[PDB]
């Protein structure tokens, strides 16, 4: 098969599925975000990328923190009903219940399986959207969702997304062991 | 029930899993990444996070270029074996077909699914990895893979990834329609 040229304007295959917390003057805002990532090892950072024609925005820019919220499967419509309406026109801070914590201006939410609370550290510009850099410096969960003290996925049960389709899916099958199974190819 | 605060050093649940290229001293380099996220809408830039301990990130500062390139699942153990041997020691040019495109700088794999060549645009340092910016300025996939020229993920059937317990998962089922479901509590 020939390799075809396509739209240039391509999403990562799949995105994660989150919320994205902050206080904008004061009060809790969310919106769905699938554009996070981690950023550096150590001190562990991570990365959000939000459109400058978000209401989101000034409240990151405001307190220097945010908090990236995991969402379970079942809350799907909670979630895309974050990722619809604008903090501008609609309080979203009574959607769910609403916990800070170390960072104290960061709103997470207590129904997530995973909350990551973040100091911006850097905040990135680009034509259309920011970058916000943040050290992750409190995570939350619970022991439900632990093996051996750790995130288990399949716990989770979060959610996946798939851009411009988009589409949400689940997390399928374990396909190996990463940093393991390569090794089988080595020397 | 209540909230227990868990160790800081947390991963994206899943990360994608990539096969990040570059050319370093005229030779083609894979490392395994799932350090990537979209950046800018318009035009469209991702962001790629690779530990200066690398060796890809003297290929892209001498390129301004890399590709981001996404395996199928059966591409599990080459995949790995990019994520655990260093082009410093081991060669990696040969391991898969490559194939080079407008910039003639950024290697890309045939076996992949979706291919992206990016132009770096902006390159940030932070303490212990780089984080370079690149527009997607070329993007490529096969027939096979489309659907009215567009990616369709179960056609691609591409890999997830979590740490530190070091699993790969697979994609699984529909669950909605994304800015459309949430619209029933408006
Ligand atoms: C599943 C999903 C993921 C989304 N991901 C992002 C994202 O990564 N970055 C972004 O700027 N907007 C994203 N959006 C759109 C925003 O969430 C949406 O416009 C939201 O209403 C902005 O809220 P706010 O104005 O209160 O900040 C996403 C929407 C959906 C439904
Ligand atoms: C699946 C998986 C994902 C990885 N993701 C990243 C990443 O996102 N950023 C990074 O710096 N290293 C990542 N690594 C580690 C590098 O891929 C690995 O150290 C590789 O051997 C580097 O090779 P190089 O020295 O030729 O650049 C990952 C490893 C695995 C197996």
């Amino acid at each position: 098969a020939e390799k075809i040229k396509i739209n240039n304007n391509v999403f990562i295959y799949p995105m994660p599925v989150t919320l994205l917390g902050a206080n904008v003057k004061g009060k809790a805002n969310l919106m769905a975000l699938g554009w996070v990532s981690r950023v550096n090892a150590n001190p562990p950072m991570l990365g959000v990328g939000v459109n400058k024609s978000h209401y989101t925005p000034e409240g990151i820019a405001e307190n220097g923190s945010f908090s990236v919220n995991f969402p379970y499967s079942g809350m799907v419509k909670k979630t895309d009903y974050c990722g619809l309406v604008s903090g501008e026109k609609v309080d979203k801070s009574g959607l769910f219940e609403v916990f800070y914590g170390e960072l104290k201006t960061a709103p997470m939410i207590k129904e997530c399986t995973l909350n990551l609370e973040c100091r911006v550290v850097e905040t990135l510009e680009f034509p259309t959207n920011y970058f916000f850099v943040g050290e992750i410096i409190a995570a939350y969960s619970e022991e439900q969702y632990l093996i051996q003290g750790k995130p288990d996925i399949k716990k989770m049960d979060p959610l996946l997304l798939t851009m411009p389709d988009n589409s949400y899916w689940t997390v399928g099958d374990y396909a190996g062991a990463a940093l393991k199974t390569g090794k089988s190819l080595m020397e």
